[PDB]
């Protein structure tokens, strides 16, 4: 199996693959089901209406008390139930309020000047010296090498399509301390202006018009843990990867800054990761709505960094995902909340949570979020059942690579079973080896 | 690899031979911190803190298009990129090694952390442990350790001989910008208290703090082989930030299981001794812990806890006898810091802890080469048999976190090999 061959075989010609029409407008981040008032509140198992994550907390507590790893899923004993939630909670250690979405706060600073690392290194002046390399070809090789050092299992580059940048971000005022953050969230416009550096004013988050490129990283989750969806160990691989995302953004932004350019981190903030990932060639959009990659299927998290560093955009990829999703529908049939549509793609949003004006399968994400308090986790059944999440999809017929159509026709054992560093799998880790030829052409 | 480690397991008992002279070692005595070794001249002849003199050499090298001492880069751009990667790798590390205990990332309680506050309604850190079985806990915590980025993990009873008698730290209210100028010494003591606690006068570890969990964090072979040049600095630096994330992740897991946990990175005590007692590897002539999987090309961090655990067995795969006749690190060392002589119980200088049988090296000679070369050397690690240009590294093989898929299978783990 040769992942590089596969990507070469299915590479497209240049151009954003996402089909759009005239009703497309940039999307206010507050509209996501996590944040919007119509979906933010959910009942707990006692019928009390709370912020959804607090209702989910109540269900986690109830499951531990009852020795369960998930809804109606008995654990080996209470200690096993306890251990799954402890692993999940610890995974979030380097993530603020589930996703690091507030731009230019906490870990997501838009300038490195106040960071302890920048201060320590200031006598070398790497962040003030003009770039010594401006060649996009060399820069792309350098920045992708750095990206792999920084924990990315996949990395791609695209020109920044502003359609996918949130019109307004969810954030907090700069004078609000952490313990009040969840009570003091606000909206703030993201605007593009003729300014030298990313800068935040009292009224606006300002991205320079020179911010040409976006670097997208894929952060692979653990197959065995995700297959326990919707139970606790799927929550744990999700959580650990959010902290890997945060480390990646900070590492990479600092490299870019020390190369003489600016860099904006984001994790789950700033813009829509799936669209950037598609335009950067990591994978294709899917019925469930995730980016499906050849290496990991949808079982991979995304983050991204925006920069004026000259780079060579990668080519999009088309390995037949749209055509398999047309006939598969497994995620839609298994979804415990019936959130995923079984119908065709449209340009018309299903509800406020969807951005209209782009051709996609339109899913009801309030229904999805509604299952999270009920199950006490982050579900993931769609990711777990997707055939592309299986590690064994690719076959070679003597001429070229193809997808095996036959693929589309417990937690104690996970704790006692195979694991490796960062939950990566040595049986497949060769798929993400990288030489210069697969970083830049 | 799991076969090899079981083949070479020793019977229980610390393999470090000590005498009646041994005393705990004050952290300020390391060459990084001690007043006799801290100040070094830069290439212009100006005496500065050693790392500021090293900074000056990094700038001079970038300006001259060099990747290291007398090592021309392909161009100035390549020189710049190696130093930018090095500087970036340190992002999650305070002042080179995170040594100040109970400051910044190294908090001895989880209570004030943003993650603990967000998770407070679940009460995992306040709920008594549901598991007290050391067998099950060893399996759980080792699984978590691998999730947290350890390539190797072992457990030993805590030997207080390797805990620093006094830590280097800063006053609690000193802002970061003044930290380097306000470092102080502070005793680490053990007392009958329920939880790790810091007073004005003391860092207090509970007498119940029975165990230490030691993690090995593998460095990249291609990059370390550029020692003493900039790409060896870069793999060193990234692994320090991996160490910090490991400590915080694992401490939070242990706390959410009902126990307490003290992170440390390069602080609190001597990592090499803990790693040997936990069975990760054997002490060596250069002074590092040599592991079967990575030789010495692996960083160490460790977490201290009262969580019940099953100690691992020390390992003997012949390192002492091989180092007896090898001496390659000693012959290649650019500062002649590593001895070609036999092991003794008497240190060569203030930087060594006397009273334990080891090869005694002159660590002020080692440090003196760092401002000269503008990096963190590592030639000894690079040339060591157990470990086995810069443009070719940048254009060549890489994978996630610098790990190597040709060897990654060696660190696969099932419960059989966890406990
Ligand atoms: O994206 C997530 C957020 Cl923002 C919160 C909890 C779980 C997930 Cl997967
Ligand atoms: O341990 C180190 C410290 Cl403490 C500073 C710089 C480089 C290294 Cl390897
Ligand atoms: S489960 Fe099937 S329909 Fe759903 S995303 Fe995967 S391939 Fe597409
Ligand atoms: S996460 Fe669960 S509830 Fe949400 S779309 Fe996927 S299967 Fe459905
Ligand atoms: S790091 Fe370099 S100078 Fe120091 S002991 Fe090793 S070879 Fe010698
Ligand atoms: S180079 Fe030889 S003598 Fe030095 S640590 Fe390695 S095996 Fe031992």
């Amino acid at each position: 199996k040769n992942a590089a061959e596969i990507r070469q075989q299915f590479a497209m010609t240049a151009g954003s693959p996402i089909i759009v029409n005239d009703k497309l407008e940039r999307y206010a981040e507050v509209r996501t089901a996590f944040t919007h008032p119509t979906s933010f509140f959910k009942p707990n198992y006692k019928g009390e209406v709370k912020p959804w994550f607090l209702s989910a907390y109540d269900e986690k507590v109830r499951q531990i008390e009852n020795g369960e790893n998930g809804p109606k899923m008995k654990a080996k004993n209470v200690g096993e139930a306890r251990a799954g939630r402890a692993l999940e909670a610890a995974g979030w250690t380097l993530d603020i309020n589930y996703g690091n979405i507030y731009p230019n706060r906490f870990f997501m600073l838009w300038s490195g000047e106040t960071m302890t690392n920048t201060q320590l290194w200031a006598p070398v002046g790497l962040d003030r010296r003009p770039p010594d390399t401006t060649d996009p070809v060399e820069l792309t090789n350098y920045v992708k090498f750095a990206a792999r050092m920084a924990g990315a299992d996949l990395v791609g580059v695209a020109r920044l399509n502003r359609n996918w940048v949130y019109s307004e971000a969810v954030t907090i005022p700069a004078d609000v301390p952490y313990e009040q953050s969840l009570h003091k969230e606000i909206e703030k416009p993201i605007v593009f202006k003729d300014v030298p550096l990313p800068i935040e004013t009292d009224d606006e988050l300002i991205i320079p018009n020179t911010c040409e490129n976006v670097i997208v990283a894929g952060i692979a989750m653990n197959r065995e843990m995700m297959q326990t969806a919707p139970n606790s160990m799927a929550c744990a691989t999700t959580a650990f990867c959010y902290s890997r995302m945060c480390m990646f953004d900070m590492w990479l932004c600092q490299f870019i800054r020390y190369m003489g350019y600016y860099a904006i981190p984001s994790c789950n903030g700033v813009g829509q990761s799936v669209a950037f990932a598609v335009e950067a060639g990591l994978g294709q959009a899917s019925r469930m709505g995730a980016c499906i990659t050849p290496e990991f299927g949808p079982n991979v998290r995304l983050t991204k960094v925006f920069t004026n560093m000259p780079l060579v955009p990668d080519k999009p990829i088309d390995f037949g995902v749209t055509e398999f999703c047309e006939t598969c529908k497994k995620c839609a049939r298994e979804c415990p909340s019936k959130a995923i549509t079984e119908g065709p793609r449209t340009f018309e949003g299903r509800s406020i949570h969807n951005q209209s004006g782009k051709l996609q399968w339109q899913n009801d994400y309030n229904k999805c979020l509604g299952y999270w308090p009920e199950s006490g986790g982050y579900c993931g059944v769609c990711v777990a059942v997707c055939p592309f999440t299986k590690g064994n999809i690719w076959i070679h017929d003597g001429v070229e690579w193809l997808i095996d159509n036959t693929r589309f026709l417990n937690i104690t054992e996970v704790w006692d079973g195979k694991i490796n560093t960062y939950g990566l799998d040595a049986d497949h880790f060769r798929d993400t080896v990288s030489f210069r030829k697969d970083r830049v052409k």
